[PDB]
């Protein structure tokens, strides 16, 4: 059966998390990106606010994840033109018994939702690609990179 | 500047979405999958579960959506082990004046989350990949299909 | 597998439930609850909001439950001494394709829940006995009554 | 005892609401906001968006507020130099039993709250003032103006 | 007034708490129970995952309970055939300053709500009976035992 | 670009935030609070408890705001007849990385708005007025006070 593993008895230890995800767009939403967005708002600007907001909700959406204070939270997203795609990264830390790698996921899944959502209006074939994680410290199996 | 399009005058009509997620899985995750997990619970059983539920919290999280009753979600979580990929799909369905296509790419992107967070004390690397809109019906664009 | 029911081709009409729930007191916390708690506050008042509130996130925390807009939402909880028994009671109305028998539910069993919060100083062993449904209307079930 | 009043035979009208809150600047935070901020981002920018998001978050926080779908969101955030102002003014709108005043009340001061936490890392003692409501219509009441 | 009890100058110690509740059937519900559900999933499956959820949002439904990060949840949802009775345990494990008793009590509570949300359709009159504190260990008063 | 300010090094230590706020009054509302409210409760009673409950919610309202588990909250709403004004105050305590100042902050803030939601109906012109800082300790800057 499902559980949120035991780790009480384990350190309170310094834990990073950084990952990333990308949104491939159409000649269309890149045109609509180079102006400021399509009557809404600037996707990239909104989209990296959500992401930090989603790191803080994460316990909240992933089911056995560990409720933890974070200690830091930041989330970039920019365009990148010539390969027509939006490219973001997000990097969660903290001090806890358990990584903060669902939060650096999930922030940049819902930075990319939200870029998503504001350029849907004339691309709704937008795809998001490869959410994945780029490195991790803490824990037993210490550092890890991709 | 960002705002929640007016669309208090419009009609409140039925509207649908669906998209879907792939999770790629290494040897590992794989044989992980086909015995339930590695002492955690059964990934696609809980993913699934986080797929509705995210549903429900999309508003929440995606900054400029706009809250709505939903009157059905449908989340499906499925190993296709020949492709060592797991295949989520998720319908959303409302009466409103906006669509749920965020409602559905969300629902895909959390239940593929929580896949991850299942699988990553095995295999780290895993990526969540093709978070894409299937279908949506309703609103004056009409139907459109991928 | 688990699915939020779909009721889109369902009309929107009046529903009702009325719930209740019961916790059964000591002497020492019947002796606290008549004097206004134990240093904390009175336990029936924060409880009958709590019940209110509850109401409100009932959809948050059952997950199959339909998101839905309430139009009212009546909680009671008073003291019965002689029965030395604190009876909890939530009436919770909306329109629309499901019945709001959770939202009854949930209000009654969270009250109850805030009634032992703050008289579990003075005995932890409290018991909240008998949450359930005593009517409802709406729905082609129609009218039910216990 | 508090309650959700019932508004459940009421019919379903197009309601509107807009209010305003101002935060008071020194002269330091006033240079502050010229810049984009003190290390932490642009605070007018972050502040609209946090308007957005509380005024669909308002049921959840005002404990007798009726839970509604929101139609319309709009909230800015400007600074007025020669005052050592910044002005905040939201506009919301719906189809409900009920209005719309604490949606606009609660956008207002959370954006002022937001100002108040980027800003306040070089002036504590930035005061939030006139947190107000200037407009709404529908209901039985009728139009209402300041 | 009520008040969340400063605990601030207390120790960080190691705490845990036990609750369960019971779900009394209809010979109409136990069948339904044996064979997955009514068309919806199953029960026991949904109601397991509802708890863990529900222990993390335990601070969000009880007024004056001690926001904290959870190290442990465990929630077991069985039936109990002969006695007609479903029966839903759960552990809470942190190190704080206050104890868990609320999140052990809560995700019983919701569980048992949710197993009785996919049993209704077949059995509206299901009642939720003995939801109480088994077991917790931690603070001055030290460990206690029902 | 926003950012969660990155505090993983800074140690845990004892903070403290007192704020205020005040809500004015027109004869017709300070006759109403005299006599309990205008049917929905006492307005003095359920601000008091928004307040504790906005303090724990205050991360998930102000974007770049620290989650953090409280210690200590109390928050106090009470009328002052001869000056037709209704004054909120409230403290918030911790042991963190950062202050609470949002939080004590955010208290007041949606005490007052739970307070002109109660009287608004009666009087729809009522001003907040004046949330600002009274008090605060902890930190690099050490002791501020207004």
């Amino acid at each position: 059966r499902p559980r949120m593993v035991d780790v009480t008895e384990k350190p309170e230890t310094f834990r990073t998390a950084t990952a990333e995800a990308f949104v491939e767009l159409t000649e269309e939403a890149l045109s609509a990106l180079e102006k400021g967005g399509v009557g809404k708002g600037d996707p990239l600007v909104v989209a990296q606010l959500a992401g930090i907001l989603a790191a803080k909700k994460t316990a909240d959406l992933i089911p056995l994840c560990h409720p933890l204070p974070l200690t830091g939270v930041e989330v970039r997203v920019e365009l990148l033109k010539a390969e027509k795609r939006v490219r973001i990264e997000a990097t969660v830390k903290t001090k806890a018994e358990t990584g903060v790698e669902m939060e650096a996921m999930t922030a940049c899944a819902v930075a990319a939702l939200t870029v998503y959502d504001m350029l849907k209006a004339a691309s709704k074939g937008l795809v998001i690609s490869q959410v994945r994680l780029l490195h991790k410290a803490g824990g037993k199996s210490g550092e890890w990179r991709r």
